[PDB]
């Protein structure tokens, strides 16, 4: 996972899940892994900002990763599940 930018460790109704996100800032590639399995892949995109939505665990809990621009030509990555959220950036 050479473009890994964020990892979230969450506890849902059905146990703990690991969500990993790769984001390529030259290619625009996005990959979301949940519990080691690819759930979303976008190989190549012009734009970097936006959101991906996907479903986690046996109960298919909705999760959204938002990608927003911040200072210094950087991005922040926010995972939101059930109205709570945790931001990552480097």
């Amino acid at each position: 996972m050479t473009d890994l930018v964020a990892v979230w460790d969450v506890a849902l109704s059905d146990g703990v899940h690991k969500i990993e996100f790769e984001h390529g800032t030259t290619s625009g590639k996005r990959v979301v892994y949940v519990d080691g399995k690819e759930e979303i892949r976008k190989e190549w995109m012009f734009k970097l900002v936006g959101k991906e939505t996907f479903y986690v665990g046996a109960a298919k809990t909705k999760a959204t990763i938002n990608i927003d621009a911040i200072s210094g030509f950087a991005y922040e990555y926010t995972l939101e599940i059930n109205g709570k959220s945790l931001k990552k950036y480097m």
